[PDB]
């Protein structure tokens, strides 16, 4: 409806109708694309992809969307155009907008996408920035909404433990805003979310029937949660430095066993938009678990990945139907 | 006509008459997209890219252009591939033109490309090589031919100022040679082009009515022209070093407003076939902004650039109808 | 037939008549594409292209096959994904799987490939693996096939001098004990093939009529060949420290005109699966002539490269009508 042209910045640029149709149109795609009926849209469409940060999911998700959808994609990663920087965002903007239909853009910081935003004329999809992760929420709102049918967001309790300031936490924020949900961010002080936005959120949340919670205790913050949410300590972009205070501060806020026992909730279910480093199978996995010792799971233990509540995966494929919804509605018609 | 399985390696290999009905054919194809009766040409052609130095408009370019055409594209950026530099590019060539219809390449020096068309056996085109850039050329020589209608070449006069003898020197040389503009260089004598070159091509201009004028004074130069025209001082590929000097000689040669107003033209318009240090915004562009004091623009002052002058996104948009024209002359019945 | 949904991580998973199914069905490929009469069979499956190591050859493989067939590639290349590591691969396979049809692996090691195809839940090709590298044999085999007509593979005898013991010689060995193939691996004893795989493939080879010889003698073993094959003496992925050692155990192993000569055989044709160093015109190709010597060559002299001898360009052609015919039958239903 009111999408055609619209860019997808952060979700409190939307009203509540406004996002949960969205989710409603993703959730027929994706039912489309399983029956093998999906009507491709976005025929002859070309869409431009800048990365300035790594991702499999975003990506991948970006590209298979439109390949169904009938689109074609122009991957312009991380340093092999001019946009690395050479050239301001204010031209590239220009400069693609004269060529493609809509653009994405990973990177570094809100400024430069709503910049992005401005000059391009074409509809322009927050792949992630610093602050705000958009499109994440809607996958994880459709994931949520999967795993308790008949349930209206306000119905539901979400748990954010870890770093609670990073581009995740602030989306939370958003997305209970939007939906009524009974968030809680457990997290340090240290980690909370900037006041102005929880105030802003949290306003909006309770006149949809939710609250905004934010404790530093674990015991009363998970109590009836139907999901714990959680990411890594250190997000894409920040220092290698902040690494020994992220684990100093964060790990009593590790989603373990005992963390997802004081829920109370046994049918809780483990969210977490990955990467996660829960074992000590990887490159940095392994030295970060053996230095500070975090054997077995750094914000998420393994034995909890790998339980039959993480339901990550599922999480992880709604990505993509999400994206294409996304594209097919400020694309077409 | 005879341009089926042709290469577009510089200029010069072609008549005024192929210049002139390219540019036609570009004319057309840029009109047929904007009514959306666009005929696919290069279905099911595959394309392969390289390119060895950055790129977005022409690697967007040549993207975009073959999806349009139904081609698909094969990107083989800087050290991905074997080519960066553990094969011969005799190798390269016969092993790409086995599995493509076409190649292009973006890179160092004009003997690499044209070993890539000896050995290839499919249409190569010059994507941006160290001498010149014909691509580029077809997309100005449009862009002006749309801003001054019911004007032949011969009746034009265009002005470029900056290091007269990169890669985008030799290519106003070559196109004046075909098409009698009224060339100027307005450059210091240190970065003149090569002299064999401006004499074989001045002679060729003459002929079709044209003059190719090099001179240091600016004011003599910018004098009644309809365009003008310049581009970064250090091109891609040029040691770091070379700045320091280049900023020491090319200075009095920035686009300035007092510059564009030496013209006498108040019709003028500015061109820079970009990306283009006009502001104190990018990465090298504030450091050297400091440094050297070029406060509000280096070859361009931002003032200009953002004038009612400045075509040069108008110009930037013509680089893919362009090249779609050459890859359909080059490739299609 | 009994290949809907398999994956292709080594050749001895295949039975004699499974890998001669493949190529027929490569062959008919081929030859549908030459006479225009190809009928795309993956029209709307979307794949993955994990490369891990560099390519050419079967990134562009992979490619242009795909996209004859109608399907579309995602390339996710040596670090540009989380893939490169900071994510499992048991991870990374889990959320591919649930985007794409299929997904290529070109890396380190079969562990890689194998974990891949157990957690993905969609047919995984080996691009090449440290170990083996089976795509290649196919096209080999059906190169062989084209230049020796009215021959059955246990009539062919075929010599593979060089380094034993990398991931081709590996990967000769299940191809004899598929083919009844006469191998020899005319080799040093530092670089012959693990004996236990040698035992398995011997074994089987005989079955079917061939018999793999192990022998540092060069004279004997090239002895009535009707192909002499080699490969680089390090290969991707091993340390820069391996070249003095490896030139001076293999350079009498090199395929030069007396080599050839040795056949006894005068329409002996040569392969390589390339890159090859044979000038003196590449980057490490100069520096390595040059310091221990070997002008001209080193696996193969440049003048047996250019030789009448040489088909390694139709070989590496028929790379991609493997690789088409692979997928079309993992895929197709
Ligand atoms: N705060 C985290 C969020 C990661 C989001 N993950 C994704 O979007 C999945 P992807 O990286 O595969 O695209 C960070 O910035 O590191
Ligand atoms: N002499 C300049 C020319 C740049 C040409 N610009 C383009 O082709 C536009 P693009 O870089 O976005 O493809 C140089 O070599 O740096
Ligand atoms: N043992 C060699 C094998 C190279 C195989 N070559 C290919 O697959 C051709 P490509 O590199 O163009 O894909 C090595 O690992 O270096």
């Amino acid at each position: 409806s009111g999408f055609y042209h619209k860019h997808f910045l952060k979700l409190l640029d939307f009203t509540p109708a406004e996002l949960n149709s969205l989710l409603q149109l993703a959730a027929k795609l994706k039912a489309d694309k399983k029956s093998g009926k999906e009507e491709a849209k976005l025929t002859g469409k070309n869409i431009a992809l800048i990365f300035e940060k790594d991702s499999t999911r975003t990506r991948c998700s970006f590209e298979v969307a439109a390949y169904d959808q009938g689109a074609r994609v122009t991957y312009l990663g991380p340093s092999g155009s001019q946009i690395g920087h050479k050239e301001s965002i204010k031209d590239t903007a220009r400069v693609l907008g004269r060529m493609y239909d809509g653009i994405q853009y990973r990177g570094y910081g809100q400024e430069i996408v709503e910049t992005l935003a401005e000059y391009a004329r074409v509809p322009v999809w927050n792949g992630l920035t610093n602050e705000f992760h958009p499109t994440q929420l809607l996958a994880d709102l459709l994931t949520m909404q999967e795993h308790l049918p008949g349930k209206a967001f306000n119905e539901m309790t979400l748990v954010y433990a870890g770093d609670a300031r990073n581009n995740m936490g602030n989306s939370m924020l958003e997305a209970a805003a939007l939906t009524g949900l009974d968030l809680r961010l457990v997290a340090p002080q240290a980690c909370w979310p900037e006041a102005a936005l929880v105030t802003e959120c949290r306003a909006l949340a309770q006149q949809n029937g939710g609250n905004i919670t934010l404790t530093e205790d674990v015991a009363k913050g998970v109590e009836g949660a139907d999901f714990i949410y959680t990411d890594v300590w250190v997000s894409m972009g920040e220092a290698k430095e902040k690494w020994a205070e992220r684990i100093a501060l964060l790990r009593e806020y590790q989603v373990n066993s005992k963390m997802m026992q004081l829920t109370g909730n046994p049918e809780v279910k483990f969210l977490h938009c990955l990467p996660a480093f829960h074992d000590d199978q990887t490159t940095l996995g392994k030295k970060m678990a053996e230095e500070f010792g975090l054997h077995g799971g750094m914000e998420v233990t393994d034995e909890v990945f790998e339980s039959a509540a993480s339901i990550v995966f599922d999480q992880a494929e709604n990505r993509m139907h999400t994206i294409k919804a996304v594209m097919v509605a400020t694309l077409s018609k």
